[PDB]
DNA sequence: CCGACGGCGCATCAGC
DNA sequence: GCTGATGCGC
DNA sequence: GTCGG
């Protein structure tokens, strides 16, 4: 539906969501306002009253009253007052830096650090993650066109197999669901030597650094890498933006459940878990397990493919691109 | 009325 | 030195 | 902030 339908309302609710998350530190209100923004963005009518919006799930009495104020006045006094508070504005802005959440933003503004320039002058007060978030502030806010994601996928899948031909790597997220653009690249990796019962990530990260694909590290442990990458451009050509890449090393016996989980969408996964439950199975990120007659989860079932999960619960396979 | 609302993996701090 | 809490991103 | 036991 065209943004001109309810765009005023959905912008107001997104602004309130960001305020609750970044300033109030109220993650459950942030999610309530996001959920309300999302249901209203999908609604194929121009909302005429709060009462009409209130019929939608995730819209209750308070968001109805805000919509009535916005429809009558073209504004919300609560937001006009928030926009006049320079301290709220600074806290909200600093959370755009990866590694700066609501706590760090408030600590920074309370010691007079409010701008990107203030952060650059005070690098000693930033952790490693926040320094890299600052270094790539603009690039990290750019979307990744699908054509670039295809090129990135080709480097990652090929370089992983050069480390060891037995690795399996799958790019998940929006990209796997067939999105025309992505926020980041989320790679799930496994190897038959790694199961839930017994250097693998380090060697893959090392290879991707050696061919100058991975440029920086935000965090790295035994099973999760978060960092920065860049497509190679030909000499004299315009450089590609730096991109966020995550790499998750999953036990082989949990791998396809992970692929299903990190592919989504969220609504799809929720509908799939519910369907499994009525069929007598419980699905989480790691496993599919049969439920006994009193609701006790049994042993994990063997899963050798994503399709194996859909077969257990007798659902027809939804292609990754038919899950949003 | 009032608790749930995802929760893991990593970096870093608090406390011992 | 260690354990456990918190902040953070996804 | 909304939902639901
Ligand atoms: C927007 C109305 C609020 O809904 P939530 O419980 O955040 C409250 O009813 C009043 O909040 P105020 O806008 O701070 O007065
Ligand atoms: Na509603
Ligand atoms: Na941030």
């Amino acid at each position: 539906p065209q943004e001109t339908l309810n765009g005023g309302i959905t912008d107001m609710l997104t602004e309130l969501a960001n305020f609750e998350k970044n300033v109030s530190q109220a993650i459950h209100k942030y999610n309530a306002y996001r959920k309300a923004a999302s249901v209203i963005a999908k609604y194929p009518h121009k909302i005429k009253s709060g009462a009409e919006a209130k019929k939608l799930p995730g819209v209750g009495t308070k968001i109805a009253e805000k919509i009535d104020e916005f429809l009558a006045t073209g504004k919300l006094r609560k937001l006009e007052k928030i926009r006049q508070d320079d301290t709220s504005s600074s806290i909200n802005f600093l959370t755009r830096v990866s590694g700066i959440g609501p706590s760090a933003a408030r600590k920074f503004v309370d010691e007079g650090i409010k701008t990107l320039e203030d952060l650059r002058k005070n690098e000693d007060k930033l952790n490693h993650h926040q320094r890299i978030g600052l270094k790539y502030f603009g690039d990290f806010e750019k979307r990744i066109p699908r054509e670039e994601m295809l090129q990135m996928q080709d480097i990652v899948l090929n370089e992983v197999k050069k480390v060891d031909s037995e690795y399996i790597a799958t790019v998940c997220g929006s990209f796997r669901r067939g999105a025309e653009s992505s926020g980041d690249m989320d790679v799930l990796l496994t190897h038959p030597s790694f199961t839930s019962e017994s250097k693998l990530l380090h060697q893959v990260v090392e290879q991707l650094q050696k061919v100058h694909f991975i440029t920086d590290t935000l965090s790295k442990g035994e099973t999760k890498f978060m960092g920065v990458c860049q497509l190679p451009s030909k000499n004299d050509e315009k450089e590609y933006p730096h991109r966020r890449i995550d790499i998750r090393l999953i036990p082989k016996d949990q791998y396809y459940c992970g692929v299903l989980y990190f592919t989504g969408s969220d609504i799809f996964n929720k509908n799939m878990r519910a369907h499994a439950l009525e069929k007598g199975f419980t699905i989480n990120e790691y496993t599919i397990r049969p439920l006994g007659v009193t609701g006790v989860a049994g042993e994990p079932l063997p899963v050798d493919s994503e399709k194996d999960i859909f077969d257990y619960i007798q659902w027809k396979y939804r292609e990754p691109k038919d899950r949003s």
